[PDB]
């Protein structure tokens, strides 16, 4: 499951049945379907599958659009998350790890309007490609990396005005930064069949807790998260919990012990707001019994 198999998926939802195909526009799209990353095949251009599809990508590669496609953009956008969040059910339900994440991902995709390979970067306001550009030959790469600096590193590296400056401090104070410690209940006593217990314990560090800040989706959204256990060997995925987070969160996640022996696994805590934010542990248990 790739990424544009996943955009497949949530732009032919019965909810963008009804998505306007306008007198007019094939010319737009025809353009669209050849720009966009990933290039549609048979295009039907009447198809409100096709142009949701199109427009996904056009969001997601912050391209230039008519008022009238903008339109139709935000009217898209305000169903997308909600459409994401029931594929990451259905994937996660059937066990399958690797699409489940990716649409995980998606969400964060979305929301920041960004692809899965863009610097994390992108998600900060006024940094353009050559700041990107700039900072990867630098080595950095993340929000954490961009707040490390001094004001002399960053003023020669960014060029930005005090003011524009402040919107970048804005969003750095609220982007996620948490710390995540666990505990495998009682490790010394797991039994086959039995269960594993595993208790999270969230606590955000940076200084600011509410809403998301991504200046390129419509809807005011909340910040959500989830915590997955899950075999990356054979790609299954175990349990999954979804939670919001203030200043600090518990969470418990369960799965039945496989057979005695010993058993690798790894903790993932995923958003579905923000890009960079996600943390894996691997973690292994003792399974007695027997």
């Amino acid at each position: 499951t790739k990424v544009r198999g996943l955009i497949e998926i949530i732009s032919n939802a019965a909810e963008y049945e009804n998505i306007p195909i306008r007198h007019h526009e094939d010319n737009l799209l025809r353009q669209l379907a050849q720009k966009v990353p990933h290039k549609l095949n048979n295009p039907k251009f009447n198809d409100p599958h096709v142009k949701t599809n199109l427009l996904l990508q056009a969001h997601l590669s912050r391209m230039q659009l008519s008022a009238e496609l903008q339109s139709d953009t935000e009217e898209i956008l305000s169903k997308a998350i909600r459409l994401i969040q029931a594929c990451v059910d259905v994937l996660s339900s059937n066990g399958w790890l690797s699409p489940a994440l990716a649409a995980m991902e998606l969400a964060q995709m979305v929301t920041q309007a960004m692809w899965s390979k863009d610097s994390y970067l992108k998600q900060l306001p006024h940094f353009t490609s050559e700041h990107i550009k700039r900072c990867t030959d630098k080595g950095v790469e993340s929000v954490f990396d961009i707040m490390e600096m001094e004001d002399e590193e960053r003023n020669a590296l960014l060029q930005l005005t005090d003011s524009q400056i402040a919107d970048v401090a804005r969003f750095c104070n609220r982007y996620p930064n948490i710390e995540l410690s666990y505990e495998v209940v009682d490790k010394d006593s797991i039994r086959s069949g039995g269960p594993v217990v595993v208790l999270v314990q969230l606590e955000r560090e940076e200084e600011v807790t509410g809403p998301v800040i991504a200046p390129l989706f419509p809807q005011k959204r909340e910040e959500g998260w989830w915590v997955v256990i899950g075999d990356a060997k054979s790609n299954s995925l175990i349990s999954i919990k979804r939670l919001t987070l203030q200043q600090k969160a518990k969470v418990k996640l369960d799965f039945v012990a496989p057979a005695t022996g010993a058993h690798n696994y790894t903790l993932y805590f995923m958003s579905d707001a923000y890009m960079g934010c996600d943390q894996e542990y691997k973690f292994s248990v003792d399974v007695k019994e027997a």
